C-alpha cells in the first residue's frame, strides 16, 4: 500500500514489500 519498491522473489515467484527481504512464501533472503 504505496510504498518504496517492491520486489519479486526468484523461488516462490511473488510480490515481496521493501522491507521484507526474506519472503512470505519460501521463508529465504532476497539474496
Ligand atoms: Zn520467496
Amino acid at each position: 500500500g504505496s510504498t518504496s519498491a517492491m520486489w519479486a522473489c526468484q523461488h516462490c515467484t511473488f510480490m515481496n514489500q521493501p522491507g521484507t527481504g526474506h519472503c512470505e512464501m519460501c521463508s529465504l533472503p532476497r539474496t
